[PDB]
DNA sequence: CAACCAC
DNA sequence: CAACCA
DNA sequence: CAACCAC
DNA sequence: CAACCAC
DNA sequence: CAACCA
DNA sequence: CAACCAC
């Protein structure tokens, strides 16, 4: 019954039940099923930091689409693992991983990329707050951490993220679809990832899934 | 006259009956692959510890045991988690797939594992639970105590036929899939998987 | 007056119109694993190479082309074969399963593959068909020529939906699964997939 | 449809539509679906030779297992790959596999080896043909050859073996049910493998199955 | 509380 | 509870 | 929630 | 025959 | 045709 | 079919 209807829908639009009636799931505003979005990567993380764009979503009528310009995202659900390589976890160290969940109002480029955005003494993670004119511009939604430590005879080599975080944002694209962190209009959903540990890196293996419904406003 | 049977608290709306245990005691060989087993799997039968109807609810699993290392493995160092999802498969049938071709993941990693897209209405997580275990030469963490009570009203419907199997369940079997994080050595888990059931007041 | 219309000898049952082709040029990088297409795909509109309704029948499929060593590869001695399999998925649904989810062997090996037990009602191989390369450090069989028509009268529901895409078919879906013999090295395979079909008189 | 039946059946016996009716695929005497079984397998082949019981099933309800003690094997489909290890293509030579499908009218212990049952010379599996005395005990019903050849430079590394073979051959097991060549009472289908090269192994990774309907017979 | 068994 | 699916 | 910024 | 096109 | 399934 | 043996 949940699968039948929305492949015996009609041609171009959603499953009429959708358009009449509204769930609680759903947010103010926007309607239809809760569409996912997956970017399941191994990222290898600095001391510099990575970036990447987790509203990246493309047009069209399925799931995994958006339909308009315009969506709702409800929640982001980070699930995975940081790990150390076997050749540097050997060296007695440990690093933190610090995850930024930032969302920028007014998003254009192709990645504003770390420590340009984050304001931090001696490039540190571990101190990184918004510089003091992007202020305006971007804001930290969700940050959180998490601990690897190597050693030569007794090592923690890896550890589990798992982190579910509601945050009912509101995105808007251009006309052209590409999924793309360059089409994004309003703000952007942005995972910034940074090693504290100066010198070698680590590994994190991250499903990074998205929660959206497609809006009917404007 | 005739009174309704006033069914005791702590049994399942449209089931009565004493509860029924039913255990799998084993040592499971964990791997990155991934190992799977039924729950569910129950006899049907007038004996202790039978279903009589295709019906039954099962209130509640007791997962209870061990997660440890191997002699010549606790010496390497390193440090692996045992990831335990207890799965429902609503609609099932043939044998039971494996850990890989129902959770959809990178790299066959289990700590990234969700149920697949395509079969997201057929599967559902009901409880996941890790348990780290830590290798090294000189200071292991060997082993690692599991202990796990849930409380699900899961009904199971039989297959007509009498057999113990997979195969047999018509909807809401129960999986139990394991998998270690690590990807070269594996881990032993001795394990009590206890379901707590009770039979339907139907058919 | 009206007579019935005559429909021609050489187009299928309940299907009439012109014969429209649709071609998949690619370069297909073989593995171990194995690699999967969708034939059927084909969009819903007014234009040539395109399907008019939501149903229609391919009457025969046309495999042309090249399997081929890259110039690294080559010069190392060991045999490979492709091996093609064109199967029916008759109930499809989602994204088109991997060769390893479709296909049971033993350890991963194309050569041993037939369709999983549990979905055999499923899926079904209309045809299969190998093709050998050999490498060699002074005398290589570096290619081989891939020149293969098959007359399959497969008829394919679609979504109401238009698009060219697999999660449209609704039943009779045609996927070209391919897959390399030798575990190590790859191969490229250079290939025009052309399908042949017929617009459905219904609807 | 199909599916539907056969997990809706009456508890302990077969669909009623195969109890009542006939299709032109099931055999004489015998009736109900068509039952797969199925033996995969690397087997590593020498030149003294390797066996295996293709008619090893366990008894059941369901697919995959025999009812009653008689069942008839329709046919069997072997499938597959011979092949070369990574040390020893590199040496000059070639070998072909001999496989023999025969039959024992009248079977009993593990199994039978080879060369204790083939008569040849020299132990040499080309010339081989069932012993005098066996004779009566033991037919070919199948043979077929692969060839395999290693080289420094240039190699065969590999062979597909695809062999469909229908032979209608009824069978009769114990009372118990275990899938093993000790059960048979009557004849039971074996698979002899034989390398032709005396020193070099090679290997034959395989799928054998076999197609079997259950007997009403008796 | 521990885990279908009791107080 | 797990993570859009019951 | 994260940290003067915004929803 | 080659592969929706023709003789 | 592929291999018990349409 | 394989090779005096059997179905």
């Amino acid at each position: 019954n949940r699968r039948r209807t929305w492949t015996n829908r009609p041609m171009y639009r959603k499953p009429r039940l959708y358009r009449m009636y509204r769930t609680p799931d759903v947010p103010k505003g926007c309607e239809g099923p809760c569409k996912v979005q997956s970017y399941e990567q191994r990222h290898d993380i600095s001391h510099v930091g990575k970036v990447l764009c987790v509203s990246d979503v493309t047009r069209g009528n399925g799931l995994t689409h958006r339909v308009g310009k315009r969506f709702c995202v409800k929640s982001v659900y980070v699930l995975g693992k940081i790990w150390m390589d076997e050749n540097i976890k050997t060296k007695n160290h440990t690093n933190t991983v610090m995850f930024y969940l930032v969302r920028d109002r007014r998003p254009f480029g192709t990645a504003m990329d770390f420590g340009q955005v984050f304001n931090m003494y001696d490039n540190e993670p571990s101190t990184a707050t918004i510089k003091n004119d992007l202020r305006d511009r971007y804001q930290v939604l969700r940050k959180f951490t998490s601990t690897v430590t190597g050693g030569q005879y007794a090592s923690k080599e890896q550890a589990l993220v798992k982190k579910f975080m509601k945050i009912n944002n509101y995105v808007v694209y251009n006309h052209q679809e590409a999924a793309k962190y360059d089409n994004h209009t309003e703000n952007a959903l942005l995972l910034y990832m940074a090693c504290t540990h100066a010198s070698n890196p680590v590994y994190a293996t991250l499903k990074i899934r998205i929660y959206f419904y497609d809006s009917v406003q404007n």
